[PDB]
Formats: C-alpha cells, sequence, structure tokens
C-alpha cells in the first residue's frame, strides 16, 4: 500500500538523449532509429526569438551547421528538415538504443512522464498531467527545451510531449512529436493567453478511490447524488463536467471499492464545498488531479 | 522555472534488477558486479514469518535452490551468504550494466528515489523522504521487496535502501545495502512501534526558499526570529529544532535568494501558528518536507 506520484522508469528514454548545437543554441534532442527530433527553435539567435521567420533561418542552416552528440559520439547529419515545430535531423547511425516506440497525441486530462534534460544529459524525472488548457505545470529551466514526455505500456515507449517553452506565466508549452502545439501557443517570445483551466474531476474521483484502497476513507459520507447535480457543483468550482464516458472509466475503481461512482461524486461534493478541515487525503491538503483512473489501478495492482 | 517533487533517472538502476526465486517466493535482486542482493526473507514460507530462524532456514538451502533471472535469462549461482538482513549470491558473471555505484547508510530526513520493481522489472520511480524515525512513506505491494532506494551524483549511483516490509500501519521499513534496517524494524511479521515521527524542518525551509525562487512570496514577511525563539514553535508542532549546522547547509539558498535563514524561519513560523488560510505554496496546501537545501540547489540549477 502507500500512493505516490510515480513516473514510469526512465531508462528506454535516456537512452535516447542526445545534445543538438545550432550556432550558439544548446537544447536537447530525441534519438530514435536514425532520426533526432528537436524544436527547431534551436536554430534562433536572441534577436530572432519575439517572431522568427523558421523557414528563413532554416534556409541558412546546411547539415554540418547541425551539431548532434549523443553522450561524448558525434553523429553525422546527413538530412534535415522541418515538420510543424520540429526539425528531424537524418543521421547515418540507427541508436542502438531505441525502445519499441509510438508517437501520440494525447488528450487534456492524461498523464505522462517528463525526463527533464540539459545538453542531452538527464537530469531527473516527474509525473504530471496535461492541463484542460494545454498547458502543463513542469520543471524546466533554460537549457531543458528538447526534454520528453511519454508513458510505457509494457515495452513500448509512447511519446507525447517535446518541450518547448516557458510562457512569461512560468507555466510551460511544448508539441507532441509531429511538431504540433498542444493548445494555442506558437514559438515565440510573446505574453500568450492560456486559457481557463479547470480541474480534472474525473481525475480527482479515481485519486478519492486510491485514497479509499490505500486507507484514507474519513471523506466518505453517507450521501449520494446525480451527474446533474454534481455538475452544477463542478460548474460552481471550476471541474470538468462528468459524463457517462468518466463514469465508465471509473467502472474498475468502482468495482474495487464497492462504491458507486455516484456516492464517490457525493464524498467529492462535500470536500469541494467544506474544504478539507485542517485533514489531509493520501499526503495532500487538496484535491489532487494529477492521477488517471488508469495510473490508480496500475499503481495499485503493480504493472511492470 | 517550476518545482517538482522529481526523481533521479532510472536507467542505471534498472540495468541492475533481477529477480530472485527461492521456493515459493519471489522478489526482487539488485545485481552489481557478480553479487545479487536482496532481502533475506526470500528463503521464508508463511508459516516462517511470524519469527523466522533464518540461520536455520538458510541452511536447508543450496545455491541451486536460489533461482535469478535478468530479464530473460538465467544467472548461475555460485555461493551465498546472509550478511545482517540481506543475501548476497555470488554469481559466475559480472552484471554488464553495472554502473559505478557505492554503498551508502543515509541519515533520517535526506532524500532518494525508489526504483519500485515487482518479478525483477521496473514499475515506476518516485521521490520519497527518510523520515525522522527511519520509516519511508511509499508505494509498495506485494512483491516490491529487494526494490532499491538511490541517488546518483553524475555518473555513480548510491544506493542506500532495500524494501523489505510494510508495517501494519502501511508505512514501509528496509535496511541498507548491508543489511542494517534503518530503524528498530526486525523482519518479522508482528506489530513493531515506529518512533514518534517529526516534521523535517531543514527541508521545509528549503522548500520555501525554492518558491521564493518559483515566484511564490506571499509567505514573506516584515518578521525575524532567532533559533532559539523558532525551536520553542518548532516544538509546539513536532519539528525537528533547527540548528546552526542547517542554518549553514540552507546558506547557498540564503545567497540566492538575498532571505536570511532566520527571516525564512520567521514565515516558517508564521505559516506553523497561521496555517495557509485556504492558499497554496508550490502546488502544495501543507508544508512539505521531502526536498533536501541540495535537492533544491540541484533542481534549481539543472545538474545532470
Ligand atoms: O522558453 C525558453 C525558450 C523559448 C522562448 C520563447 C519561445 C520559445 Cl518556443 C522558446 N527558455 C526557457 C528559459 C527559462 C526557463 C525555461 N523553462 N522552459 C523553457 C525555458
Ligand atoms: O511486507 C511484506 C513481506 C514481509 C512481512 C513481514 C516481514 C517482512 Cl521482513 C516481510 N509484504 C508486503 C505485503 C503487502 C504490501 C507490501 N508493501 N511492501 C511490502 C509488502
Amino acid at each position: 500500500s502507500g500512493f505516490r506520484k510515480m513516473a514510469f522508469p526512465s531508462g528506454k528514454v535516456e537512452g535516447c538523449m542526445v545534445q543538438v548545437t545550432c550556432g550558439t543554441t544548446t537544447l536537447n534532442g530525441l534519438w530514435l532509429d536514425d532520426v533526432v527530433y528537436c524544436p527547431r527553435h534551436v536554430i534562433c539567435t536572441s534577436e530572432d526569438m519575439l517572431n522568427p521567420n523558421y523557414e528563413d533561418l532554416l534556409i541558412r542552416k546546411s547539415n554540418h551547421n547541425f551539431l548532434v552528440q549523443a553522450g561524448n559520439v558525434q553523429l553525422r547529419v546527413i538530412g534535415h528538415s522541418m515538420q510543424n515545430c520540429v526539425l528531424k535531423l537524418k543521421v547515418d547511425t540507427a541508436n542502438p538504443k531505441t525502445p519499441k516506440y509510438k508517437f501520440v497525441r494525447i488528450q487534456p486530462g492524461q498523464t505522462f512522464s517528463v525526463l527533464a534534460c540539459y545538453n542531452g544529459s538527464p537530469s531527473g524525472v516527474y509525473q504530471c498531467a496535461m492541463r484542460p488548457n494545454f498547458t502543463i505545470k513542469g520543471s524546466f529551466l533554460n537549457g531543458s527545451c528538447g526534454s520528453v514526455g511519454f508513458n510505457i505500456d509494457y515495452d513500448c515507449v509512447s511519446f507525447c510531449y517535446m518541450h518547448h517553452m516557458e510562457l512569461p506565466t512560468g507555466v510551460h508549452a511544448g508539441t507532441d512529436l509531429e511538431g504540433n502545439f498542444y493548445g494555442p501557443f506558437v514559438d515565440r517570445q510573446t505574453a500568450q493567453a492560456a486559457g481557463t483551466d479547470t480541474t480534472i474531476t474525473v481525475n480527482v474521483l479515481a485519486w478519492l478511490y486510491a485514497a479509499v484502497i490505500n486507507g484514507d476513507r474519513w471523506f466518505l459520507n453517507r450521501f449520494t447524488t446525480t451527474l446533474n447535480d454534481f455538475n452544477l457543483v463542478a460548474m460552481k468550482y471550476n471541474y470538468e463536467p462528468l459524463t457517462q464516458d468518466h463514469v465508465d472509466i471509473l467502472g474498475p475503481l468502482s468495482a474495487q471499492t464497492g462504491i458507486a461512482v455516484l456516492d464517490m461524486c457525493a464524498s467529492l461534493k462535500e470536500l469541494l464545498q467544506n474544504g478539507m478541515n485542517g485533514r489531509t487525503i493520501l499526503g495532500s491538503a487538496l484535491l489532487e488531479d494529477e492521477f488517471t483512473p488508469f495510473d490508480v489501478v496500475r499503481q495499485c495492482s503493480g504493472v511492470t
């Protein structure tokens, strides 16, 4: 028992990290097979970042201008192309450490692990959620661009995020591995509105089920609610409206604990209306929304 | 910017994990050079666990009774010995993935990463603290015994913990890599008192400095305090007494922010006496003590 904000083991991703330098800029790249993926802003100088003309900046670059280093060994670049906001550097050697992998575009409210890197070297790993507004609240310093987010299903790494930018608000924005930003963001040094965010209701409910499984039960009450009534409360408290699709994904946790989803909704309703009263749930004094129902089941069943 | 409960990249440790089976019991082992380390209770049956006679149980075992499997390949066991609460299984092949490593006994209040494993396969990685009472609040299910805790300083893995037991209270106990338990625990299925725990004051202060560095400043006040006055408050709130040694380790963070350690102590004093008033610090609604001053500097400087 016990419940932690657990990340996937990062080894399979550590073996893919490289350093990419173009001119004066260094960031991280992801080496899979014979391609290195990295943020296209590796080609910018500070003078360029207010609104870079990426097409023109890339025309001034040749294969030999992209310095790619995998630990201590240099990779030979034999092609380059820009796809949306990523560059794809074709190299003459397939990464021997390439794991089985997929590129996936995750949905808002889903979670993933981030391997924060600097100069192609891994620094640390943490778990986070893609907010409903498509930002991430990460831990990224200058030089972390090109670090990736991923999930692992047995031996397959599904890469879902590449880090590109820290907005002036201190929240993070990035792309899928085809270089499409999550959210409305653009790769320019400008203030950019991130939408209104909401709390991921189905994840808070999953975490309340994790709490019951792991011994924290004080918040269970004698009440029930309906989706309509619960959604009036979710509206007031800026929580995502709950749907039958969310109730269905909570089915396994409802079956494991014997607590009907709408009864757990009534516990969440009381917690939203009354607060925690100075108590904690799974070591937290707030309602946690960074665990999906799949994460809770995986953590409570010991999936490897 | 941003601050997360970050674990070390686990790849170097993933390469050391093996499955050890003895009779009907399977758990995890750590393969370094030509030795596999695992909890000695791998030799017990359920009938043995109330108070096992480990010496007698191990006398009934031969090298060929210890089944060690590294992924899909079987290791040949050419020796066995019990050291405190660990078994050391000498194998005929040095682990090719053995990283540079050390065995260290950590101090209470220090932090480390855990690579939770089942059947020798990594499941996930998380960061935690060794409580002042020598327990850990982990995420461990049955089959996780033998999972290890570690820190990494550049290319060297310092292994500090091997998981052995979940106490009836749901908290975790284990040993250093020489098999000495942290705390008063014994490897038997009995209720065992864990001491009175306290909050790790120097880590809460480090985390308040991380909060100021990362933009959360609302808790800064016009006050100062002394070590004596602060320690009266720490006493009331079950916090570890602060010493000049703790003030000295907070020196770098004090220099980075320009906030004297005793002024930060006055902010912590007000937070202990008044609570958070429904506000958060670094996404937490409680005072976090699982980040050391070294962790805060490492995370805020991008060490790889
Ligand atoms: O965000 C950027 C580069 C950049 C600026 C504008 C647009 C783009 Cl696409 C890229 N550098 C950072 C500086 C400081 C902390 C940081 N955390 N994560 C990144 C990061
Ligand atoms: O703790 C043990 C085995 C054991 C019992 C008594 C003494 C010893 Cl040394 C070992 N099994 C577990 C069962 C369920 C969840 C668990 N989490 N971590 C372990 C764990």
